DNA sequence: CAGGAGCTTAGGAGGGGGAG
DNA sequence: CTCCCCCTCCTAAGCTCCTG
């Protein structure tokens, strides 16, 4: 019923940046963790790392194009 | 209808529409909208995006 | 309240796996 | 065919900005 489409801060997307440093498909319980810290449900942070993941994969094909 | 998935032969019609106006009125969108029977909710959410989609290939 | 725009999140089809 | 799980590709849609 509730889609406030979870719009990330800069600090939220600081410790999501972070794990994704240091892995790009992270399990369900390095899901939780960085859910808790950001304050936000584990489910948003699992569609974070899917766009984000694309997100790395739009940019190489962005740089093969330019 | 929690998303609305534009088929190809309602894209055309679209598309087309698109084609003569990038910014269409009410009353153009909806003989579109049954066109492709979708409201025009829909019709005019595309041509927002249509806008940007083409704004994102101008560079 | 409309109309726009930029930004990006989030439903959906659909490959693999499980099951009925 | 259906229901979950993983994953990607695709882009409709929600929010926040402007503008009268
Ligand atoms: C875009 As019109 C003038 O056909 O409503
Ligand atoms: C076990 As598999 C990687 O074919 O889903
Ligand atoms: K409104
Ligand atoms: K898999």
């Amino acid at each position: 019923q509730r889609r406030e489409r979870t719009t990330f801060t800069r600090s939220q997307l600081e410790e999501l940046e972070a794990l994704f440093a240091k892995t790009q498909y992270p399990d369900v319980y390095a899901r939780e963790e960085v859910a808790l810290k950001i304050n936000l449900p584990e489910s948003r942070v699992q569609v974070w790392f899917k766009n984000r993941r694309a997100k790395c994969r739009q940019q190489r094909q962005q740089q093969k194009q330019q």
